[PDB]
């Protein structure tokens, strides 16, 4: 067992109140009130982020640690997020983003966001099922949260694998993938075959929530996986009691137009 494991189970054993202070604590939040009110009567001429994705890829590309180039691909893009933050890279010639969609799924919202024009959106697709094609930046963010740190473990394996499979495919391609569970071992022993061949490392975005141990893996970056992880996990697990509020940032707003 590990301390994400133990984080886990100290988790879930969080009242509701104590749930949400714990997971917002010391936090990077975005301040959504204008934003969730454009999207919900349907204005499509705007640009701040069609939701909380956009300010996590945008942090990752300011640091440094990813390089969101060429064809791009989303892999599980979901409302959109990290596809229109790159489809306004102007780096990026163009974005393929693909999302399952169905019940309890978000389908892409769909905004004039600057380069809206240079993303196909494909809905109702399974990305684990989907043959690969060129590429030169492969992106994923898959990775549904449960209370079942096992079940986590496994989806975290298969957006791997899938991975795996396209660097089989494009072998230069750059990759920056989200790793909901880090900490289990099925996951570390993927990871480490992973940075064997392909380089990279792992990193926390400051706009997680603390209910979640998501860490991004990126080939651009390196670090001892192991113990990225675990200095991630004491973190979470000495902010059990903290009761400070988030911090409260703008949103991101990317304009409008085509590209
Ligand atoms: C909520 S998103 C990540 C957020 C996104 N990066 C953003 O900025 O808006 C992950 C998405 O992947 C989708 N997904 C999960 N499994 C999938 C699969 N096998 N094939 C395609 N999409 C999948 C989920 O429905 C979910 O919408």
């Amino acid at each position: 067992m590990t301390l994400g494991d133990l984080w886990k189970r100290r988790l879930n054993n969080c009242t509701k109140e104590e749930f949400f202070a714990y997971r917002r604590t010391g936090i990077l939040e975005t301040e959504r009130d204008k934003a969730r009110e454009l999207l919900r009567k349907g204005e499509t001429n705007m640009g701040l982020a069609v939701s909380r994705g956009t300010a996590k890829l945008a942090w990752l590309e300011e640091r440094g640690y990813v390089n969101l180039k060429g064809e791009v691909v989303d892999l599980g893009c979901g409302r959109g997020g990290w596809s229109y933050y790159a489809a306004s890279r102007p780096a990026v010639m163009g974005v393929k983003a693909y999302t399952i969609g169905g019940k309890g799924h978000e389908a892409p919202k769909m905004v004039t966001s600057l380069g809206w024009n240079l993303i196909k959106f494909r809905a109702g697709m399974d990305v684990f099922t989907m043959q690969p094609h060129r590429a030169d930046t492969v992106m994923c963010d898959i990775g549904e949260s449960s209370p079942d740190a096992a079940i986590e473990g496994e989806r975290t394996r298969k957006v791997i694998l899938l991975m795996e499979q396209w660097k089989n495919r494009n072998p230069s391609a750059s990759c920056v993938f989200k790793v909901l569970a880090p900490y289990r071992p099925e996951v570390i022993e993927a990871l480490h075959r992973f940075q064997l061949q392909w380089g990279g490392g792992l990193v926390r975005t400051p706009f997680s929530r603390n209910s979640t141990h998501e860490m991004y893996y990126s080939t651009a970056i390196s670090g001892n996986i192991v113990n990225s992880v675990n200095v991630q996990s004491r973190k979470l697990l000495a902010r059990f009691g903290d009761q400070r509020g988030p911090i409260r940032v703008p949103e991101m707003d990317l304009g409008v137009g085509t590209r």
